């Protein structure tokens, strides 16, 4: 029967190469993984839209469970069961202040390219992109080196920091061009509380598990049992060995 086991994973580089679609071998894994029992989920940072993008038109299909922007908006089996407002927690006076400094910030930057959706809010949280969303892969490629040497994306938190401490948001990078922002404790975490009360084991695969890192609450949540990978195929390694071990 069913292991009551949820396998919850990370999308780029977790289920993904880096930047890239999910592999037939990533699919297959995923379909015995669920032939064999256990229930699949994904965790992003990202909105559905990226996920789509990476897994498929049918990611609600492939998955048990699929939680985009941290699980600020949740699917389970094709049912949309959650879907979080940052006016919930914020409310528009500050929302309306924080995107206001953002813009400002960003067209005072001096990076070679710019281009469109800087500021872009979601369900529960803003993302943030110095060079914007509608820029091309080659470009995302290479604002990511120009950040890398250069720390764009942590300046420009820094900044927002400093401009609201008392707002209480947590500053969160992510993939090539943006950093998420959203309270404390809307953080990966969240998503555990639609699954915690269905599963014996929750296992959590991830890459950026370490202090600052994207997957470090989720994976040092008690309630998950972590593996830290750095490929999608360590995950596969990883889960075969869970698939074994049934
Ligand atoms: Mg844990």
């Amino acid at each position: 029967g069913m292991k009551r086991v949820l396998l919850l994973f990370d999308v780029d580089g977790t289920l993904t190469p880096p930047r890239l679609c999910q592999t037939d071998e990533m699919r297959a894994l995923i379909k015995r993984a669920r032939g064999a029992g256990f229930c699949v989920g994904t965790v992003g940072g990202s909105d559905f839209a990226k996920q789509v993008e990476q897994l498929g038109r049918d990611v609600l299909t492939q998955f048990d469970y699929v939680f985009a922007e941290n699980g600020l908006l949740a699917y389970r089996n094709g049912l949309e069961i959650h879907r979080q407002s940052l006016l919930n927690a914020l409310g528009n006076d500050r929302i309306v202040k924080f995107v206001k400094k953002t813009l400002r910030l960003i067209a005072d930057l001096d990076i070679p390219v710019q281009r469109g959706t800087f500021v872009e809010y979601r369900n529960g949280m803003i993302n943030v992109s110095p060079i914007g969303r509608n820029c091309s892969q080659a470009e995302r490629d290479e604002f990511e080196v120009y950040d890398n040497e250069h720390r764009v994306r942590a300046s420009l938190i820094a900044e927002l920091e400093n401009s609201f401490p008392d707002f209480g948001l947590k500053y969160s990078i992510g993939g090539q061009i943006s950093f998420d922002v959203f309270p404390v404790g809307w953080d990966k975490t969240y998503c555990l509380q639609f699954v915690e009360d269905d599963f014996e084991e929750i296992h959590f695969f991830g890459d950026k598990t370490q202090e600052g890192g994207n997957d470090y609450e989720i994976y040092t949540d008690k309630r998950t049992i972590g593996h830290k990978v750095t490929s999608y195929k360590d995950t596969i390694a990883e889960v075969e060995k869970i698939i074994a071990m049934k």
